[PDB]
């Protein structure tokens, strides 16, 4: 049993994105597009901040702006929680703390429209340092690679996450934010709960040579293990 779920990542679909944002009251918006293939774990994705001048940095904004491109191993299909409600969706709801600095909250709903797979987000952050070193860009701009370990919550019919992202810092040092997370499902279809496993996620951060807009261009693998 192949599920219409997974089935609708079987080969190239086109990704949406678009998020409101609001830190310590400087407000932005940011509009991604491009391409998922979930066979390979891959995403193509270019964002662009339509405000104006992003007023964090873009890396701290990378977890926020599609778990449900994973590469699932054969063996794990049955544990793929994203690709499970599809395509009516999921609700994926975070906190994200910056330690010695301020907080996101994050509110997404993910799901298809027609064909293209929309990642629509909401997100809050309060108790930053304006010159901290989100508020204050100090973080690289580089890459992005840990863990993200995924536990059933049966009583909400979804998924917890908790992962740790280190930032690196100009001075050398580093920023952790650290990620807890939620999804729960939009409708009211089959409540599939994984065994205790993680992602194995990276991202390459980029620019478009061409592009005058505050921007991110981001190449992503992503693969799940553990089991």
């Amino acid at each position: 049993m192949v599920s219409k779920g997974e089935e609708l990542f079987g080969g190239i679909v086109p990704i949406l994105v678009e998020l409101e944002g609001d830190v310590n009251g400087h407000k932005f918006s940011v509009s991604g597009e491009g391409e998922g293939d979930a066979t390979y774990g891959k995403l193509t994705l270019k964002f662009i901040c339509t405000t104006g001048k992003l007023p964090v940095p873009w890396p701290t904004l990378v977890t926020t702006l599609v778990q449900c491109f994973s590469r699932y191993p054969d063996h794990m299909k049955q544990h793929d929680f994203f690709k499970s409600v599809m395509p009516e969706g999921y609700v994926q709801e975070r906190t994200i703390f910056f330690k010695d600095d301020g907080n996101y909250k994050t509110r997404a709903e993910v799901k298809f429209e027609g064909d293209t797979l929309v990642n629509r987000i909401e997100l809050k952050g309060i108790d930053f340092k304006e010159d901290g070193n989100i508020l204050g860009h100090k973080l690289e701009y580089n890459y992005i690679s840990h863990n993200v370990y995924i536990t059933a919550d049966k009583q909400k019919n979804g998924i917890k996450a908790n992962f740790k992202a280190r930032h690196n810092i100009t001075d050398g040092s580093v920023q952790l934010a650290d990620h807890y997370q939620q999804n729960t499902p939009i409708g009211d279809g089959p409540v599939i709960l994984p065994d205790n496993h993680y992602l194995s996620t990276q991202s390459a951060l980029s620019k478009d040579p061409n592009e005058k807009r505050d921007h991110m261009v981001l190449l992503e693998f992503v693969t799940a293990a553990g089991i």
